[PDB]
């Protein structure tokens, strides 16, 4: 096979993406927290393990990854700010060892 959509409603899909973001939050040494905006294509193929392939805008948010605030703060902020920036994740998935492993980032 080769690669097909997975709808967002997924669960892995949605253990996935969530995956890329606190990874991409804990690379950057930026002093505020980043959110998807929008996925813009979700895929996934199984090539042993489940490898996903996302493209996700994040945009920058005012909550800094300090705050106790913080996850309050990120719905809030909701429409207004920063910068967007478009990234495409592969995430694998290996359910025999139970791991979740990023392959690789490419942002804009």
């Amino acid at each position: 096979g080769a690669p097909v959509p997975v709808d967002e409603n997924d669960e892995g899909l949605q253990r996935a993406l969530q995956f890329a973001m606190a990874e991409y939050n804990r690379a950057s040494n930026d002093k505020y927290s980043s959110r998807v905006v929008r996925v813009i294509s979700a895929k996934r193929q199984l090539v042993s393990g489940i490898k996903y392939i996302l493209q996700v805008e994040i945009g920058r948010t005012t909550c800094p990854k300090s705050s106790g605030d913080l996850q309050s703060c990120e719905f809030h902020d909701e429409p207004e700010m920063a910068k967007y920036t478009t990234c495409t994740f592969v995430v694998y998935s290996i359910p025999w060892l139970n791991q979740i492993k990023l392959l690789e980032s490419k942002c804009q």
